[PDB]
């Protein structure tokens, strides 16, 4: 049904193929951004410091929702 | 490196078997890994949803082998 992460959980951010993380994160950062004048957070930025910074997050607490992680970044 | 955490390596079974929500997130790399975000020239959330995610699916259930770092032009397309 859901194609988007917004009720994904922390834990299952951590469990999934690592190969989805980056795209995850980017939807967690860029959801709502228009991407004009650079006001995004590019592809290496969220490999670099979003994925990191949202398994540092999750962590902390694996109940959250993604869908509510966009401001804790 | 960085590669083990994007889709470039990850076959359409693995997408297809994926926890749907990843869905969205995973096919606007497919479509927008490399593009020009600063003239408006990608393919914007919504219609990642609503169309790429099926196209992907389709052309996935055809070769489940394909790597997904091989298949940004025919979704695009």
């Amino acid at each position: 049904e859901e194609t988007t992460p917004q009720n994904m959980t922390c834990q299952e951010f951590m469990d999934m193929n690592p190969k989805s993380m980056t795209p995850v994160a980017f939807w967690v950062v860029n959801r709502n951004t228009d991407f004009s004048g650079g006001d995004y957070v590019d592809w290496h930025e969220v490999e670099t410091v979003s994925v990191p910074k949202m398994l540092q997050e999750c962590h902390k607490n694996p109940a959250a929702k993604l869908g509510d992680l966009s401001a804790v970044i």
